[PDB]
């Protein structure tokens, strides 16, 4: 039973949490959601949900991981009635990494294709893609035309590539007929999982060496891309459209929900990655400074990435003689169709495409390593047998992730990708973070958390942080959960409708998690020997505080514990 | 480390080994193979191969299991190099139970359908099936016009039922588009695996009680069916065609292969089921009498089952105004299409259908319980952790079998079922029994086996049994392996042709097993410490005989051990 091995220094922890926070999300979702939701008036709700939420969900996780030096699952020894929330977060991090490696393999394939002197998205004549022949016109060289939209136009070579040569979506029909995994995508995913294993099989030390590169490279790529794009024509229009301020959009609830969702799904709060990274830290490390700096760097990175993305979008709109709303895109489309199309028109397209795909690959691999290491730590700190045999456990995790991601690399897959991502990530992690906040803040109390932080660092948390942990953040997460439940819509694609049972399978996974947490609470209620009040005592008190159960002095039963803020 | 739990009595072991043998392969394959391969001259090669290989293999397995009192994988402590063959046969019994439960669920679904006043296959229409939109003609009530192959008549209501209402083969095109598992087949397989878990969760005690019914019922069903069929018209012609003796086809070079395969796949020799069932027996139990009685009961059961099956076939041929070669069928077709069709024409079709389907369900359940208990014992005796938690291990095994059998209960599941059965069972168990015979006859030597049997039973094995164990059976298995390898043909169904990658996946599973055994031989070569002759010593000597390695007295290295019969 050797003690937990910490990071080499705080720099490695900072780079790891930055690489986990800064990912493809802050690049593909934040820019579009910024302009769509009030333009430059999105930063106000962004900061309003960053200063009352996210940061209270980041500082809390860092402090809980540092004081209680355990994984995501085993950190719930302070209240055993919530270890199911510690298993649900591991299951969510596994389900997310299931489809994240598919996008990583897509980025790897795009990188490998970028080495050609003539990029495939430049030519429509069967260049690494399958021409459907339905209007195989050039972007603007052969014949102009952007009648409807640039994101839903699936006849441009840049979109035809991702449609046919990479995904092979023309040989599938939907969920009912996905097909077989593609051989090239299978090899790309194999290389990805091999790199993941070779980075994670050693431990936290080599990961601290890989996060150096995977963090220092994407910032350099973004800086070079922005510097080269601001000189391009049409960049000023995109920049002005990005930061245009209109407070009239704030009256609606669309921005009021989108800013919260973006903050929550971009800061990475609630996932086991933060607890895992704060578990290998000194007992007197400053969680406050790290939690503030990580979120600040994440927001600044999102902003400077949106700047360059909308600069490229304005360049495209100027070259194609269209408006900004036409070239507006988000997600996989933005990262794989419109941006490589803009790279192709640029001089020396090979270097720009290669560096952009290297940046995307690094951003994906950093988050994948973070999530997989979080899963490994959470499953090891609970079952110490897997902690001793770490290499075999990591190999098994990587192989299982590859096998269960084989379904997402087939001729279809993007439908299963959307189903898994949306349902699992959204509702499961929302329920998980709501349970975490409620459980900690109420059953463990904010005064005990402040005392633990005082034991860690000299200064105590302010009254503002206590209020945020007690009322603001729990009510915020509850409101987000209620919105996700009420405003739920059936799964839909660009030109496909999901089967009536796909939503049922998604809600089945959701209910599996949301019973597995009550499955653990019921197991703890039943496994403990005693009675109604005898079992609740062991349920709502720390494991090391189980001796005072017979003494009949339970602080949680007292009203002063709940009233204490 | 409590000792191995013994059987209640020898009657339980006898009923278990009788059940594991009667699987439906004796009733759907033996009757057709007898008439096809020389009519009444098929018994001579059958009993010859039985005496020379089957009875020796059965005796060897029973004696080795009784002497070692260990699982299928753990029984190789006498030679660590061949221990991988235990994992091989475990994986084989798992892959076989993967598709065996599918046929069990088919029989269970046919059972519930029989609890109707008007059975589905009696008349055409949308009665529990789906019309192919081609006019469903009555078997022989409307139009007597038919062609030579009656088995391939896919327009009769009896075949249309199995094709549409049970399997739903009209909504699939092959392995490339299998579809989704059927809900009724899902419920049937769930009930099957629930019964299997409730029978096998406690241990050998409850199984020893279930084998009583599962063995005593099918014999009564066969007796009643034969007694009722001999009175029916056309039974005499079918019986005469069954016993029609022709020694001309003896030299066809095809009856010797078919009889050998029938004996080898109907006795159950080489599988872990026999070692598992002989691992709980007394140390002074008579393996010779039991091994002879099991094979005799199996052959007599196959013969009396073929009698009734060909009686029913002759009745059908007389009622349908066709010859015997026309109604000739084998396998799932025989058990699910032609026989229920004969039941429908009989008066009181409900009782006969119910009793026949209960017989088939019992014949499936006993074999499934034996196969699952083999894997359970083999993995428990190797990893004693699973032995302690027998209930959770059995639950996990049953749940994994159900999940991996979901692929076989879908629309196009029969193709994957045939692929798995043929490839895995045939070549994997052939290589496994070849390796077992070699390791027990040449490496471990027949002299040590005879000495162990002398300790178990007072009488020593005769010279004929030693010859069969050392030369006859190994050469027989090698010949069968060579025939299966050379005469291999690409997979095909009645109409659909398997794609090239189906054979690739089948040979991939084959090579997976046939490297996993050498994977273990290489592991034992590398794990041991010493030079080449020091590692080979520990590899070819028993675990309890590892002390004499340093003494430089290895019996296997001497030619006296090899040159001794
Ligand atoms: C933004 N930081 C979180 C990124 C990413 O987190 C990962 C990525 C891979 C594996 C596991 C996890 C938890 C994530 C992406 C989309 C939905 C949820 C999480
Ligand atoms: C007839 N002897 C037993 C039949 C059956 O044996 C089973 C059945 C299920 C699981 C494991 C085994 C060994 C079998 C079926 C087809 C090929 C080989 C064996
Ligand atoms: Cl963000
Ligand atoms: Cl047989
Ligand atoms: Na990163």
């Amino acid at each position: 039973a050797q003690p937990r091995e910490t990071w080499g220094k705080k720099i490695d922890f900072l780079l790891s949490v930055v690489g986990f926070a800064v990912d493809l999300a802050n690049v593909w979702r934040f820019p579009y959601l910024c302009y769509k939701n009030g333009g430059g008036a999105f930063l106000i709700p962004y900061t309003l949900f960053l200063i009352i939420a996210g940061m209270p969900l980041f500082y809390m996780e860092l402090a809980l991981g540092q004081y209680n030096r355990e994984g995501a699952a085993t950190v719930w020894k302070i209240c055993p009635f919530f270890k199911g929330v510690g298993y649900a977060v591991i299951l969510i991090a596994l389900y997310v990494g299931f489809y994240y490696n598919v996008i990583i393999a897509w980025s790897l394939y795009y990188l490998f294709s970028s080495f050609t002197l003539n990029l495939p998205w430049t030519d429509c004549g069967h260049t690494w893609n399958s021409p459907n022949c339905t209007d195989p016109k050039l972007l603007n060289g052969s014949v102009l035309g952007n009648h409807t939209k640039y994101s839903k136009y699936k006849f441009t070579p840049a979109a035809e590539f991702y449609e046919r040569g990479v995904l092979h979506l023309h040989e599938s029909s939907g969920i009912h007929d996905i097909g077989l995994p593609q051989w090239q995508l299978l090899l790309c995913l194999m290389v990805v999982v091999i790199v993941l294993y070779f980075s994670l099989w050693k431990g936290v030390k080599t990961s601290g060496k890989v996060v150096w590169i995977t963090a220092t490279l994407p910032y350099f790529v973004l800086f070079v891309l922005l510097v080269h794009g601001v000189t391009l024509p049409g960049a000023s229009n995109g920049i002005n459209a990005y930061l245009h301020i209109d407070f009239y959009r704030l009256k609606e609830a669309t921005v009021w929900i989108d800013a919260a969702t973006q903050i929550f799904f971009s800061l990475g709060a609630g996932f086991g990655v933060l607890i895992a990274f704060a578990s290998y830290n000194k007992f007197d490390n400053n969680c406050y400074r790290d939690a503030l700096l990580t979120s600040s760097i994440n927001c600044i990175t999102s902003f400077v990435s949106g700047f360059a993305i909308f600069s490229i979008l304005g360049y495209m709109a100027h070259e194609h003689k269209v408006n900004i709303e036409d070239v507006a895109t988000e997600g996989a489309g933005l990262v794989f169709i419109l941006y490589p199309e803009a790279i192709s028109t640029l001089s020396g397209s090979t270097f720009w495409a290669v560096v952009f795909f290297v940046m995307l690959l690094a951003l994906g691999l950093d988050s994948s390593m973070g999530g997989m290491e979080a899963v490994i730590t959470g499953l090891a700190d609970d079952f110490q047998v897997l902690k001793r045999h770490r290499k075999l456990f990591t190999f098994g995790v990587t192989f299982s992730t590859f096998l269960l991601a084989l379904f997402c690399i087939t001729k279809g897959g993007i439908y299963v990708l959307t189903l898994l991502d949306t349902f699992a990530a959204g509702t499961s992690i929302l329920f998980a973070v709501l349970m975490e906040a409620i459980g900690v803040s109420w059953f463990y109390g904010v005064d005990r958390f402040s005392n633990d932080i005082q034991q860690m660092m000299g200064f105590r948390p302010g009254l503002y942080w206590r209020l945020c942990w007690k009322f603001v953040s729990p009510a915020f997460l509850l409101f987000v959960v209620v919105v996700s439940i009420i405003n739920f819509k059936p799964l839909t694609y660009d030109d496909y409708i999901f089967p009536p049972w796909a939503n049922w399978v998604g809600w089945g996974i959701a209910l599996s998690s949301m019973v597995l947490v009550p499955i653990y609470v019921i197991y703890k209620f039943l496994s403990t020997q005693g009675s109604l009040w005898e079992r609740l005592a062991y349920g709502i008190t720390p494991e090391n505080e189980h001796h005072l159960v017979a003494q009949r002095d339970i602080r949680q039963f007292q009203l002063q514990h709940w009233l204490a803020i």
